[PDB]
């Protein structure tokens, strides 16, 4: 549909700082200046590094995508360059918010946002579209309550490799499948349980098919119970077909998040529940006006 994505001209935004970059281009805090208005709307603005059919037929599909977990495509201008309109998120990304609240984090948090990542990818595998490059630094934070998934479409629309999150057969044939994109969520899980640590790190990306090749995977992290872990192994088989399906990973991660002591070991749990009702109420006013389903309490 035409209507979901806004084609914007030059005039109507202008890029105030770079927030970074990564494999496909450089993301700006920016302002929409909407024509005749006298209001500064905060936007995100994605230019890509490095046709306009083409862009423009998968900018259509990136603007379709419309689920509580997943960043929407909202705006695109086409000049010399390609930029990318989406909603700013000031919290910033999930890995980089796991290693400032290292100590501070529960275990309902954790599980939850495992719950909430595998429930935008198996929308995207329910539309039948593959991610390419998920990893915590693709998950942001909408508030701490609620993630979601954003880059969709990018490894795409101009496919350094993430080669420490992508799956075997991606790094030796480049070939993406739903159960590839599982991989990664295995590895993205990784990092939110050693709260951000580098996977493989120190090891260089040249050796890592080898490694993974003689059976080497990432390891346990320390609060992650035995079945916690197996469901991060098992997103990491050789056989794309014997990992785990997106729609499982919903279901184990929220079984999880209704007992969370029972599988995560944090020192402190007890005090770092989810938000009261008043505080969610709060959040949610303020930042987060959308529809999500409700978190996952615990039974007790
Ligand atoms: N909508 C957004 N709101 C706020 N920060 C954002 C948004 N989109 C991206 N960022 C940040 O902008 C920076 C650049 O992002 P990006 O260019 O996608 O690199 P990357 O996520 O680190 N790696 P990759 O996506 O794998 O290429 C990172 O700090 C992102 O977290
Ligand atoms: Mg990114």
């Amino acid at each position: 549909n035409q209507a979901l994505l806004r084609i914007l001209k030059e005039t109507e935004f202008k890029k105030i700082k770079v927030l970074g970059s990564g494999a496909f281009g450089t993301v700006y805090k920016g302002l929409w200046i909407p024509e005749g208005e006298k209001v500064k709307i905060p936007v995100a603005i994605k230019e890509l590094r490095e046709a306009n059919k083409e862009i423009l037929d998968e900018a259509y599909v990136m603007a379709s995508v419309d689920n509580p977990h997943v960043c929407r495509l909202l705006g695109i201008c086409l000049t010399s360059t390609v930029q990318l309109i989406t909603q700013l998120m000031p919290f910033g990304c999930l890995l980089d918010y796991v290693r400032e609240h290292k100590d501070n984090i529960g275990s309902q948090y954790l599980l939850n946002w495992c719950v909430q990542i595998a429930k935008g990818m198996n929308y995207l595998e329910d539309r039948r579209l593959v991610h390419r490059d998920l990893a915590a630094r693709n998950v942001l934070v909408k508030t701490p309550q609620h993630v979601k998934i954003t880059d969709f479409g990018l490894a795409k629309l101009l496919g350094k490799v993430p080669i420490k999150w992508m799956a075997l057969e991606s790094i030796l044939h480049r070939i993406y499948t739903h159960q590839s994109d599982v991989w990664s969520y295995g590895v993205t899980v990784w990092e939110l349980m050693t709260f951000g640590s580098k996977p493989y790190d120190g090891i260089p990306a040249s050796e890592i098919s080898s490694i993974l090749e003689k059976g080497e995977r990432l390891p346990q992290p320390p609060i992650c119970t035995i079945d916690v872990y197996m469901i991060m192994r098992k997103c990491w088989m050789i056989d794309a077909d014997s990992r785990p399906k997106f729609r499982e990973l919903i279901i184990e991660f929220s079984k999880m998040a209704r007992d969370p002591q029972r599988y995560l070991v944090i020192q402190g749990d007890e005090r770092m529940h989810l938000p009261s009702p008043t505080d969610s109420n709060f959040y949610r006013a303020l930042m987060d006006e959308e529809d999500m389903d409700d978190v996952v309490d615990a039974d007790e």
